[PDB]
């Protein structure tokens, strides 16, 4: 696709859940967490 020649081209880990940024991917992992834990029911639909 966009191919090229440049690399050490990080992201930014964002959430697409409530809408935060980290810079290595572990940490946003571990952030998701707190959206994910003992599937707690809620508004989420109906
Ligand atoms: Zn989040």
């Amino acid at each position: 696709g966009s191919s090229g020649s440049s690399g050490m081209g990080e992201k930014c880990y964002k959430c697409d859940v409530c809408g935060k940024e980290f810079s290595q991917s572990s940490h946003l992992q571990t952030h998701q967490r707190v959206h994910t834990g003992e599937k707690p029911s809620g508004p989420s639909s109906g």
